Parts: structure tokens; C-alpha cells; sequence
């Protein structure tokens, strides 16, 4: 059975710094993120582990998941180069023919002041592979979103993650 892995870019950009953005969007994501997206998301949970590399947590959603929940391997996090890695492990994106999907996330400061999002996604398939343009643009979609939900507040509490 065919193993591969499907390999998708794409940027963001955003007037937040690249450090108070990782701080509030990786480092307490745990936390900030409930607090501004009730709708899509209920809770988050670490299962296993500190919370840095080797940790599990399950993520639970509110209304549009297929499945309800995620899962998340943390493989790295460097505070200092200001990136992050983890991968999805169960739940919601995932099915028989999609075992596993990768994230690594670079946050780079822009010009100038600013900072600039750069995730790389890696779709760990079994068998023929079937990606729709659709379920994964809409992906993109939700997290343009929510780094848009975190801009505005973040701006509206300037006090905040500094």
C-alpha cells in the first residue's frame, strides 16, 4: 500500500511583531485561544508531557468539526528562531487514507516592524490520494480567521503578551 506525503505552503501576514504573536499564538494558544473563538473552539487539554516536544494535547471544538475534536504531537517548539512543529494525530482532518498530517509554522518579521506567518503542511497519505482543493482551502480559510481574531484583540490589549 502506497505510502507518500502530500506537501502544501502557504503565508500569512500580519501587523503584530513576530514575538508577541508566538507568544499569544503558540506559546498560550492553550489558553488565548478558547477566550476568542468560543464558537470553534470549546476547550484545550494536555493529555501527556510538559507541553513541549513529545506532548499530546486533545483540542475540542464547538460547531463545523467533522469529528468534535484533534489531536497534537508537539515535535519542537524554539522560542528564540521563533517556530514551531507538531502534527495532527487524530480526529479531525484525518480518515484511513490520511494517517497523519505535519505543521511546521515560521513566524518571520516582515518589513517593517510586522511579521510574516509561514506554515508548511505535510499530508502523510495511504493508498490513492484524493486531496481536495476544497477541505484544504477551507483550512486555510479558518486559520486566516483566527490569526485575524488574534490581531484585533491582541491590539485591543496592548498590556498583553509582552
Amino acid at each position: 500500500a502506497m505510502a507518500g506525503v502530500y506537501t502544501y505552503e502557504n503565508e500569512f501576514t500580519s501587523d503584530i511583531p513576530a514575538p508577541k504573536l508566538f507568544k499569544a499564538f503558540v506559546l498560550d494558544a492553550d489558553n488565548l485561544i478558547p477566550k476568542i473563538a468560543p464558537q470553534a473552539v470549546k476547550c484545550a487539554e494536555i493529555l501527556e508531557g510538559d507541553g513541549g516536544p513529545g506532548t499530546i494535547k486533545k483540542i475540542t471544538f464547538g460547531e463545523g468539526s467533522h469529528y468534535g475534536y484533534v489531536k497534537h504531537k508537539i515535535h519542537s517548539i524554539d522560542k528564540v528562531n521563533h517556530t514551531y512543529s507538531y502534527s495532527l494525530i487524530e480526529g479531525d482532518a484525518l480518515s484511513e487514507n490520511i494517517e497523519k498530517i505535519d505543521y511546521e509554522t515560521k513566524l518571520v518579521s516582515a518589513p517593517h516592524g510586522g511579521t510574516i506567518i509561514k506554515t508548511t503542511s505535510k499530508y502523510h497519505t495511504k493508498g490513492d490520494v484524493e486531496i481536495k482543493e476544497e477541505h484544504v482551502k477551507a483550512g486555510k480559510e479558518k486559520a486566516a480567521h483566527l490569526f485575524k481574531l488574534i490581531e484585533g484583540y491582541l491590539k485591543d490589549h496592548p498590556s498583553e503578551y509582552n
